[PDB]
C-alpha cells in the first residue's frame, strides 16, 4: 500500500464534489442562460457560444389517440443509426419494427476526408435494407412518409427543414455544416430508387422522446404524471421542454401571433444543454476537463456541460486522471495502451467498476481494464480506481439534475393540482444502464431549489420506446 | 359558506393529521412489537392481541430461473376467488390462464348458517369449472400440484399445513377457526373427483407477492432493486419480509439449526400488520374509528391498524363522519340511505372525490354520492366532503408507511451496498388505483426515521404479477 497515492486519489475525488450551494448557483445560472438564449440572436447561430435554446416548431403534445398507416423513421444518434416502421394504432398503443446498426468507424475518422454524401448514402442504403426485410412486398410502390430524428443541433426553420449548426460527439464531417440535412438525406434516398420515401419531419432526439411519452402514457398514468421534459443521457446529453410562445422572443413576432391565433400556446424548445456555460463561468472544471475539451474532443469550446456528463466522455476523464498520476510517478501504467489512445476507456468500462465489490477482489474491474487497454492492476490499485470512477459519475449525475431543476423552476411545472406530478422522460445508455446514475440524479434534484418535496413530484422514467415513435408522430401529421 | 359546518369539518380534518413525531413514535413502536411478536407465545394464538409475526416456512427467494410443467394455484382474497394455471418458463417469464369470480354474498351474511364445507365445496367446483374450460383434455388424468394463496392469518406449521387463526374482512365462518385449511380444501377436491389435484403449498398473499417479484424481476432490475417486502393495500393490508433465522425465537430451536445447517439464513415472516397495536397504545383514534371497530366490523378488538388504512373501511369512516355531522344538525342527509347501511360508502366512492375538480362543480363527487346512497349535495357541501375524504386517505397513506419504514430499519436494509436500493412489492386496489395513495406513502416514508434519502432508495412497485405466481413457485418446489 502506498499512502502517498491514496492521498492523491482522495484529493482528486474531492475536486469532483458538487455541493448544494453549487447546484443552487448552476440552477439559477441555467435559467439566466435560458432567458438570454430566448432573445433574438445577435451573432451567427453557428458561432454563438451561449445556450442555443432552439425553437423546434413543434407546438402540440400528442394525445395518445393518434392513429394512422405505417410510418417510417430514421434515427441518427451519436453511436448508432436505426431505421424502423411505426404503426400508430391509437389508445396509447403502437406496433414497431426496427433495425439498429452501429455507425461505421469510417465516418468518425479524419485520416481520410469524409463528406455528407458518404453518410447519407449509407443511411439511405440501410433504409433500403430495412424495407427489403420487413416490407418486402411494397418497398418501391408505397408513398412512405418518414420522420428523421437527427440528434445534432439544427437551425430549425419548420417541422421539415433546418441546417446543421455544428457537429458534436464523434462526427466531424466538414461539408455538412450549414446544409439542410433533410434535403441531403432525401437526395440519397432518391438516388437508390427510394424517391417514394419522403422525409417530411425533422426532430431532435429530445423532442422525439417527449412526444413519444405523451403518446404512450395511459390516460390514467398521464393524468397523474404529465410529461414536461424529454431528455437524453447517452453518448451525449440534451433536453427539451415546452416554452410559452410569448417568451420565445427570437421567434418572428408575426409567426408567433399566427400560432397564438390558431390556439397554440407553447412550442417545444431544444435547449442543447450540452452547450450550457461553454465559457465555464461557473461549471466545475478540472485539469482533466481542459485536456478533453482542448485536445481530445472534436469540438473545442463547445458542449462543455456535455463533456462532464455524457457517456462519450466519462471514461476519457478516468484516462486523463491515470495519465496524470503516472506522470507524477504515483501510479504504474505497466504495458497498457492508455497513452496516446484517446477514448480507449469507455463509460461502459466504468459501468463495470461503479458497483464492483471488494468481496470479489474487484475482478470485474480487473477484467474490464484489461479488456479496454490491457492495464493489469493490483487490488489496491483497483480500490483507488473505483473511488475515482465513483467521483466522476457522481459529478456527472449531480450536474445532470441542474438543467432539469432549472426547467421545472422556470416553467413553474410543480405548481399543479392535488396529487399532480410531472414526468421527465429519459433515454440513453447512461441514465438507463449506468449503475446508480439515476439515484444520484434524484439526490441532486433533492438538493436543488425544488427540494426533496419537489424530487418526489418528479418521475425520471426510462423511455426506451424510442424517438422513432416520436418521429413517426410528426410524420403522421405532415403531408407526403 | 355555512360557517358552523366549515369549522366542524376543518376541525375533523385536523384530527386526521399524522405528524413526523407520530410517524417516528409509531415506527419505533412497530419494531418493538415485531420483537415481542418473534418471541415464543404460550397463550392462545387466536386470542393474542399482539403483532402475529407468523413464520411462513418459506426460506428461499426465487432466482428467476425456476421452470417446470404447468402448476395450479387457488387464491381466496377478501372479495374474489380466483383459480389459475401457471407455467413457469424460466428467465423471469411465465404463462398464466386464470378465472376470477366474486365470493358469493352467502358467505358474508350471518342470517343463514355458513360452514367451512360451504366455502371449500364452492372452491372445489370453481376449480373443476376452471380445469374443464382451460384443461379439458387432462382434467382427470394429470397429477396436478396446486398452490393455495389464503389471504388470512394462519398458524403455519409447514409449507403445506396451518390452521386458521381468525377470519378478517367480511368473513366470519365460525367453524373454520382452528382447522387446517389445506385439508378442508383437499377434502372437497377429493369429493368432486379431483383427488388428482394435490394442494401442496399454503401461502399468505403477502408471501405470494414477494415470491412473485423475486422471480419476475430481471437480473439487472433485481441487481439494483432487491425485493425485501411483499405487502398488500387492498380490501385489507399486510406485509411480509425475510427475517434472520436466529431472531425467530418461536421456531423450534432444533428446527432452526437444521435449517441453518442446510444453508438457510432467513425465513419469510407474515407480520399481519393489520393487527398492529390492537390495544391502541399509540395508533391515532377518532370516535369514528371506535364505532367501526366496536359496532360495524366483524372482528372487534382486532385488525385495528387495518381499520384505519385498508379499502374495506375508508368509505365507512366518511359515512360515520357525516352521520356525526347530521347528529349535530350541521349537515342535511336529505332522503339518503346512509343511516343503518354500514359500508354503503366504499373506498371506490372516495376515489372519485380525491381528485375531483371545482372547475366541474365537483360533479364526480355528486354522481358518486348519488350512485352509492342517493345523497344529494350542494357545491359548498361537496367542497367540505372532499376535505374529509382527503383527510381520511392521507391518514391511511401516512399510517401505511409506518410498517414499511419499521421493517427496513429493523433489518438494516437500505445501507448494504453502494447504490443500494430496495423494492417493496405492493398489490391491492388502494395502493394501485386510489389517486395519490402511493404519493402520500412516499411523503410519510420521507418523514420517517429513514429520511428523504431513505425514501429515494425505496421503490414502491405495483406487483400486478399476482400471488398465483408466488403460489405456483411454492407448488413447483413441493412434492406431489
Ligand atoms: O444525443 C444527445 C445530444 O447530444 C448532443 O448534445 C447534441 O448533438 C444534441 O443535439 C443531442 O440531442
Ligand atoms: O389480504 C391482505 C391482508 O388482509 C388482512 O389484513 C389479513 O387477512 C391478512 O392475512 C391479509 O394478508
Amino acid at each position: 500500500s502506498d499512502p502517498k497515492l491514496t492521498k492523491a486519489v482522495d484529493s482528486i475525488c474531492d475536486q469532483f464534489i458538487v455541493t448544494k450551494s453549487k447546484i443552487s448557483q448552476l440552477t439559477e445560472y441555467f435559467i439566466d442562460c435560458m432567458e438570454k438564449g430566448l432573445e433574438p440572436c445577435e451573432s451567427d447561430i453557428s458561432q454563438n457560444k451561449g445556450l442555443p435554446m432552439i425553437p423546434t416548431f413543434v407546438t402540440d403534445k400528442p394525445s395518445g389517440q393518434e392513429h394512422g398507416v405505417t410510418m417510417l423513421a430514421a434515427d441518427l444518434g451519436g453511436t448508432n443509426f436505426r431505421v424502423c416502421s411505426v404503426e400508430l394504432l391509437g389508445n396509447h398503443e403502437f406496433k414497431i419494427e426496427q433495425e439498429k446498426s452501429k455507425i461505421p468507424t469510417f465516418f468518425f475518422q479524419d485520416d481520410h476526408h469524409v463528406t455528407s454524401k458518404d453518410l447519407f448514402q449509407h443511411m439511405a442504403l440501410i433504409t433500403h435494407q430495412f424495407l427489403t426485410k420487413h416490407h418486402k412486398d411494397v418497398i418501391q410502390d408505397y408513398k412512405w412518409k418518414m420522420g428523421f430524428t437527427f440528434s445534432y443541433p439544427v437551425d430549425q426553420t419548420s417541422l421539415s427543414s433546418g441546417k446543421l449548426i455544428r457537429w458534436t460527439k464523434g462526427f466531424k464531417i466538414g461539408d455538412t455544416v450549414g446544409q439542410d440535412v433533410v434535403q441531403l438525406f432525401q437526395q440519397e434516398l432518391n438516388d437508390i430508387g427510394l424517391s417514394n420515401v419522403h422525409v417530411v419531419a425533422l426532430t431532435n432526439d429530445t423532442t422525439g422522446t417527449l412526444l413519444a411519452r405523451c403518446y404512450a402514457s395511459s390516460d390514467a398514468a398521464r393524468a397523474i404524471n404529465e410529461p414536461v421534459i424529454g431528455c437524453i443521457f447517452g453518448t451525449g446529453t440534451n433536453g427539451c421542454y415546452m416554452e410559452k410562445l410569448e417568451n420565445i422572443h427570437k421567434l418572428d413576432p408575426a409567426s408567433r401571433e399566427e400560432l397564438l391565433s390558431q390556439g397554440k400556446t407553447h412550442m417545444c424548445i431544444n435547449t442543447e444543454w450540452g452547450s450550457f456555460d461553454n465559457e465555464l463561468n461557473h461549471l466545475p472544471t478540472t485539469s482533466y476537463d481542459i485536456k478533453i475539451d482542448q485536445q481530445f474532443s472534436t469540438n473545442p469550446g463547445f458542449q462543455l456541460f456535455e463533456k462532464r456528463v455524457s457517456g462519450l466522455y466519462l471514461g476519457e476523464i478516468l484516462r486523463n486522471i491515470l495519465l496524470d498520476l503516472e506522470k507524477q510517478e504515483l501510479f504504474d501504467l505497466k504495458e497498457s495502451v492508455l497513452k496516446n489512445n484517446p477514448f480507449i476507456l469507455t463509460t461502459e468500462t466504468l459501468s463495470h467498476i461503479e458497483i464492483d465489490t471488494v468481496e470479489n477482489d474487484l475482478q470485474d474491474t480487473r477484467d474490464a481494464l484489461l479488456k479496454a487497454a490491457d492495464l493489469e492492476t493490483t487490488f489496491e490499485e483497483r480500490v483507488l480506481i473505483q473511488k475515482l470512477v465513483r467521483a466522476i459519475s457522481r459529478r456527472a449525475a449531480f450536474l445532470a439534475a441542474v438543467p432539469i431543476a432549472a426547467i421545472l423552476i422556470k416553467t413553474n411545472a410543480l405548481n399543479q393540482s392535488y396529487h399532480c406530478q410531472v414526468e421527465v422522460g429519459c433515454d440513453g445508455s447512461v441514465v438507463e444502464h449506468y449503475p446508480g446514475f439515476r439515484s444520484m440524479m434524484r439526490h441532486a434534484l433533492a438538493l436543488s431549489p425544488i427540494g426533496p418535496e419537489g424530487e418526489r413530484d418528479v418521475h425520471l422514467r426510462i423511455s426506451k420506446d424510442g424517438s422513432g415513435v416520436g418521429a413517426a408522430l410528426c410524420a403522421l401529421h405532415a403531408n407526403y
